[PDB]
């Protein structure tokens, strides 16, 4: 698996690809990796699929709760320290997963949760077996200053790097981009697709 | 074990073998794999055989008084959401079952289930030992466009490949074709042997 | 891993694909795992690429000099009777390998060897981590009766299927037929992608 | 694996089936258990397939070279006695295997052969995975005093029923007869099929 | 322990021969394995005693007093389908037991539970350590027109031939024949003594 | 296994049962486990076959050797020194058996010989797992001045309680007697037989 | 430990030794193994000390209480029964101990019940470490026709037999006879040495 | 560590960093990783330093020695050849170490080689912990087009960002060209540290 | 990790490093490790990040609410007792952390506390895997007579040592200084930075 | 244990504490961890005690005869090779040792050698237990342009802060310098206790 969260000066930018495999054998290439969770907010998934599935599930649940009885959105910190007080109640019995949290508040935010709560807030971050790979790309070409535009590009090169070294990564790129002004918007697959020819890619 | 669940533009096809083994042990040659759990809903089991037959009766019960209580049928995801919750709350202590599920709501459905509640949506998908001989013959073989009668077809070869090659797989191929004009509907074995004929081939 | 050897009437055909990976990481994309070993003999390679790889050398070594020697090539079945007793011989240090010998001598042969020296004979056979899959497309699509163009054609699309489904498998396919008329030729690049393109596929 | 050795008056009947698997998964079809290894001796071998294929290939050269020395081939018992110092040689880095020796000297001779180089010899045995299903067989059925006829049926039947319940067991059933008179027969293939139709069976 | 059960076209024929060891050590020669459970339902047992027993007593008294609650037996199928669910219960805790259940409602039934719950329906079945030899002779000699006293003699000998040739079986030989006019009849002594005489057979 | 020798005042007893077992899998009922070694010696096998069967061997050639070359048989205390000696060498790869040696010099005497070359001369022995009810048997009815008729119907009595309750023994009862007058005589079958129904008894 | 219970046709006799070892430590040489549990019941134990001797209060409790409350005995059969139940509820957590029940009711009736709850009636039995030594005592010298006085001897010598050949069995025999006309009846010290004396044994 | 070798049209660029670690201990920030062994020939190590920098030795020795004996250099692939037997020819006890060997013959070649002597040639590679994310930039930024300054430009992006996402690596980073025109060029520290700056970088 | 805190004779300073590993992968270059809990207290983490967040968050919320509801500070030792008594008591599945109190009452104080509770007072103290290098620094240059400014350049110092020589450490040092007067105020980064530069340091 | 080297322009200076313990407990508080292999050559020793003094005594043996054969020292570049071929040629019965070997040929040279024959040069370098607390206060306050004074200050005040904080470590302080101009000088103790003095410090 890889997924990746990227933050810019009003944006969040978080893309996965779609591989399940059970070992090297590849069940199903277009699984669900990316959700949002909230007007403004998104979550990746990698680890178990039952453990990450349920989750989706329970923050879904608890943000649109939470959003009812406060009528304000939770927090990104809020949703990540939510994640984090859960994962490491049942440490000892864990959900085996690594999550990407990301959304606007009054200002972008991208969090990386581990499988014992462990939060730490970023500009960027990566999870699952792609991720170093993901972290190559970035460490060299992510800018600060880069448009909504650039930034999905960025994403894209750095899942496609993934894909072509990850045996674990594979499928359609798919890609999420979240603002204030059009909240979380997923890309639509003629634009992904259009941007790999665009870029001179593969899969 | 070899079951297969592929989707066509109105319809989905079920199949299994019928081998129950205990290790190399061939202890009876026509168990059933293949079960209708609701107007347009089948099941097939792959793994322990007691935790499977539980399952089978638990979602029979399940889907039934839903039904009752809705006066709709369950739709086909919220059969494998439900399923997905059921087998992860026990991840520990599991139900060491793949599960397929497939129906007709609004459109046509195959999900597959893992022990651990993982579930993905795929157009077409393969469980048990003998399911990578199915992907093989899938992958090279199967077709959106194709027609009920084609796709009948395809997964008795596909089982016969897997039967053939897969010590662990043998019996009757049986076959579910489910539509909403007719409703779930188990071909009849004169029409499958009728087929094995037809396409040439043995078991 | 996947390689596969085919027998028809006077020909043999042989395939691999090329990936190398070290667990999920695809560290090269054009390894190679078809050899010619002799006038009329081909080898393809799965398992730990060192042991693999010494024992390419070995046998193009010891064929030579046993042509040298006789003036005859090594029959097929001397070549897999050799391993056999080289493989068995240090079974508890072993080639961590599968091994398939294909030629003609006086008719086509193809062997499987495992890493004990168990040899067998078959009309085809496939080994590495992608070879279900391709026993489900010869399972259903392979014939005694084909042409060369076909076999061709038949294991590209067995190799094609094997790396949509098995994570350890991809990169160019790789394709030797051996007859007695023009003995081991390895068809060229331009011609394989044609046939892929011809026959609608994909990497 | 099934093998099976049974003595009449004046004959030996040996046959085997030809399934070869790793685990549940059935790589060869048509491997070989059954063979000459002298003027009236066969030999059949169950477990791993290196080892028994090497100690075929010591056998025939052992027992060549003994009938040029001695001009008279080896005793039965002498040939099992043979074994059975090889293999205990070697307890503690055995040969994994079971195999059956069966002759006629001046007396038709069975003898089962362990891991650990114990011989017995007896009227009947079989060995392998699918023995248990033979020794049902020939328990409820085998008399001393018949036919070569009726014991080339029964050694059938009881193969045919451990096909039917040893998912290791598989193919076409191979039997070979000797006599003083004609030596090591390998009965032909329209033959024995002929009998399975005679006697209305299946694989 | 070998018992066995078989189905007729109006009849249920289940037998067990009665050896009880700890290990080598045969502690009792005549233990009881079949039991009488309703008024056309018998169980046998093979397993360990102790979980046994206690199982022979609730079947007794769950179907007894189902009975007189229902005022009709309970359905062979619900017999087993109760067992399945009890085991299942109780799975990572078992009952290390292998049942048949057989018995007439409005047809004839067998059915093989497993301690984990898994219950499959068959035309004969067998179960215990002697089982494969059983497994044999059924395939050779079974038919599904068979009379009574056909069948009577089928597993006569089936059991015979378990005897001979597993050590944790052995003892008299123990008959019932469950019919809708005489109900569940266990045969005598006498009889069954009677017809190993006629068969010419021992123990 | 049960194996006994008792000695009287000018005789050596010693019998054996015949069952050879692969678990409680009965594979041969009629292996040998007596054996005459010398003039007045015989020797008793229990424990891994092949371990014993070369041990036989062996003792035949060393005894024979010692023989030609003193032209005097070799002590039995000597038989006993030896393999103690050669079983005591090899204790860290052990040769996996009980012996028991038995015959007449100057006196009768019976040797009990464990996996570790330890040798205890004794008035009477039993060894392998039927060993502890032939000690019931000879504790309560064994005499010194016991007749060479009396002797063989113990050791039938003997033995024939250990078929009773061990599983892992059983077959015919296999008797030798050894005297200055008439040196090793093994009973035939004939009259062990007709014993067996004079004492009242089975198998 | 050794312990022994025997039937005659209106009688039971039950007989221990009286030996305790902390392994090889013969602590306490009178220790008690036989009780009288009800009016004509007695019962024997071996295995874990403490866990015996819970059970034995028990059981007297028990059996007082139902006596009381019923008016009757509880039948033989039902005291194995409860003993049965209560070992098997405590299963994997066990009473490490084998039990034997002997009694009359409306016949005589010994049964032999284990750590698991599993219960078997027998016309003999005995448990503990020199149980095999009296089971070949018995399968030799054992008749169903023997009087009490001849049985009150088989036992004395079945036990004597094995304190000679078990060290963990030791101490003065303790023998019961069980009948109508005078109950359980413990035979007193002088009697049972006066026939150690009268058969000509020993300890 | 972090190792990369990459080929251009008539050129070979080789870097590496220099930390060594024991664990999270940084004991040396400039250990040497990069080493000239020929005229036209470097080598990197990567894994246990002791082994690694012994093959350092024996590879300058045996392509000196080499040399001066054919007066020609060692092809590129038959240093790989060479290291390939080496390591693999102590499989079992091996050089825990990874290696690339690049240089130019008739054409340029960078080979990877593992430390079971698995050789594999390709147009980049990578090694040591901080490999991944070399693979991440060099995916997304290497072209075979690339001039010798953008190829030293590209390696040391490539290791800038390992050493930013590795604690496993840090130090200078070091550089060195092959060429035919000026062999085996080290670039000097100035002008790395020069293009860190003007690529805008850091360590 | 590495973080400091030492006492001066009106002052407490607390310093930590940012780095965040899994491993060798440096995932996160700023996390936080040092936290104001109270209005002159602070506490710094080293450990398991999921343990030690949640343990920040219960310290915050139980030391605000001691305060409301005393209206006075939790001296600095109760608030060591308070962790002490928490981490104590789920020892046996404990919080995998190590943590620094420090904080003015009357009084400066340091205090450190380990995972099974265990606090202990000091005039200084460091935490985390680069603790014993900064335990270097302090012994060398540590005076109790040093001014705030003085302090402050002092574990700049230590913590920049310490980054040197664990990879588990890095990123920005991050600074407090709590003081009756001003109570505990967070360094800006210019002002860290300005000294890094007049020390003359790095990263 | 605590051992440094340290290099300056024209010097080494090599330094040890003296503390042997066996576990915790304290056996000998002036041990020798400092000796001169060569005339300007020294040499530390950290690990097993046994192991290092061995290593000792060949060096001075193997420079020694070196010295003579070649009527020039070794250079310490070759004594690091030397140990670092015997360490590696033994590593998997390894010398348990770290090995700091310094001297002067045409320059200065610190070696750090490991117990698999990694050797690393390095501008300074310390060993042992004590080894990171005197990383911290050479990171600290090491300079190239210290003067010999200063240096052998540097070292006592590294050496100090280790044994105060290291309890394998102390004892007196060891100092050996080594120039061109005067060679090894091992430096006096009361010299070394002065500069304890002087610096204002302990043990």
């Amino acid at each position: 698996t890889t997924t990746v969260g990227i933050t810019l000066k009003d944006a969040v930018i978080m893309a996965t690809e779609r591989r399940v495999t059970m070992e090297n054998f590849i069940m199903h290439k277009n699984g669900k990796k990316l959700f949002q969770i909230d007007t403004y907010t998104g979550m990746t998934i990698a680890g178990l699929v039952g453990d990450a599935q349920v989750l989706v599930r329970y923050m879904k649940a608890e943000l649109e709760l939470y959003r009812l009885q406060r009528r304000v959105n939770m927090p990104i910190e809020a949703v990540a320290t939510l994640l984090s007080n859960m994962l490491n109640q049942v440490k000892y019995m864990p959900y085996m997963v690594q999550l990407l949290v990301g959304g606007i508040d009054t200002a972008p935010h991208v969090f990386s949760i581990d499988a014992a709560g462990g939060s730490v807030e970023d500009i960027y971050a990566s999870t699952g077996s792609g991720s170093p790979f993901v972290y190559g790309v970035l460490e060299s070409q992510y800018s600060e200053k880069m448009t909504v535009d650039e930034g999905v590009d960025l994403v894209i090169r750095a899942i496609s790097a993934a894909k072509q070294r990850d045996s674990a990564s594979g499928g359609m790129i798919d890609v999420a981009v979240i603002t204030r002004k059009d909240g979380y918007v997923q890309l639509p697959t003629d634009q992904i697709e259009s941007r790999i020819r665009k870029l001179g890619l593969i899969l």
